[PDB]
């Protein structure tokens, strides 16, 4: 059974995984993906270290195979992401002087975007913006280009490609209590009302064990900055259990604003936190409880 043909049976757009060349070419991971997931989000072939290692000199190998399969297969397409501290060059970091430092930033943004026009349906435009106590991360953009850079990201991602869903995204919004959270949320509706062409605020979803019942309380309020679209990325939960994984479900079922949930890959000995087996799959690629329950809740 697909939970991504069942999630859309019940109106919402997919169930997504994270994937790459090397899982592709590799085990069960592409049979598992044609007919079970709706959608494909590279983990590392669209990153700034990947796509751009020296200045204005781009790699695209990884990222279009990625996006060729995709489109042989009828599978949805999300990538990023274009500007936060991960994989970020050291050449990049090094620069000083703020003209210079927009001027990379949007060249990096045009170019990726430009690429693959019409073919991406959502974008992450910036991520991982915020502190814990809901200030801005003082990367090397705020650092150099100040607050700014946040409209400016997003303004030249609009103009590269107007069918792109634009996004930002973050981690530990997995609580309605939590600073971080209601900081995003505020900050959000702010940049809207000024004109800036945030589409989702993508929820990125690294979950502790019990995690899955605040979700139910936290998504709702991500929904109230008032974007057009909120999603679930990068989920996975220490030990897999049921619990918490119907409970993100029926979140996204709750919120009519959430388009889909895309999960972090699909075996566990795939997962960075293999040692904790947070995925649907198991190591002989077998679904585990999580992922039967997910589609006996969607029936």
């Amino acid at each position: 059974q697909s939970i991504d043909q069942l999630i859309k049976a019940r109106g919402k757009v997919y169930f997504g995984v994270a994937t790459d060349q090397n899982r592709l070419t590799t085990g069960k991971n592409a049979a598992i993906i044609k007919a079970d997931f709706g959608m494909v989000w590279p983990e590392e072939s669209m990153q700034w270290d990947a796509t751009e290692p020296s200045q204005g000199n781009f790699n695209f190998a990884g990222a279009d195979y990625l996006v060729n399969w995709a489109q042989q297969n009828g599978k949805l397409i999300g990538a990023g992401c274009l500007v936060w501290h991960n994989f970020l060059p050291s050449w990049v970091s090094s620069i000083t002087d703020k003209n210079t430092l927009i001027n990379v930033m949007k060249n990096h943004i045009t170019t990726l975007m430009t690429r693959y026009k019409g073919k991406i349906r959502t974008w992450d435009v910036v991520g991982e913006a915020f502190n814990e106590d809901g200030s801005l991360r003082q990367n090397v953009f705020l650092n150099v280009i100040g607050e700014d850079y946040i409209p400016i990201a997003f303004q030249t991602a609009r103009a590269a490609d107007p069918n792109a869903k634009l996004y930002i995204m973050d981690y530990n919004l997995d609580s309605a209590s939590y600073p971080k959270t209601q900081a995003i949320v505020n900050r959000v509706k702010q940049w809207r009302a000024a004109g800036v062409p945030i589409d989702g605020i993508g929820s990125q979803m690294h979950l502790s064990a019990g995690q899955g019942a605040g979700v139910l309380q936290a998504l709702p309020l991500l929904a109230s900055a008032g974007t057009p679209e909120v999603s679930i990325l990068m989920l996975d939960v220490a030990g897999a259990s049921p619990t918490d994984y119907v409970n993100v479900v029926n979140a996204c079922l709750n919120v009519q604003s959430c388009v889909g949930i895309t999960v972090m890959g699909v075996a566990d000995p795939d997962s960075a936190f293999a040692s904790s087996t947070p995925l649907l799959f198991d190591g002989n690629f077998n679904p585990k409880p999580a992922y039967n329950a997910i589609v006996q809740n969607l029936q």
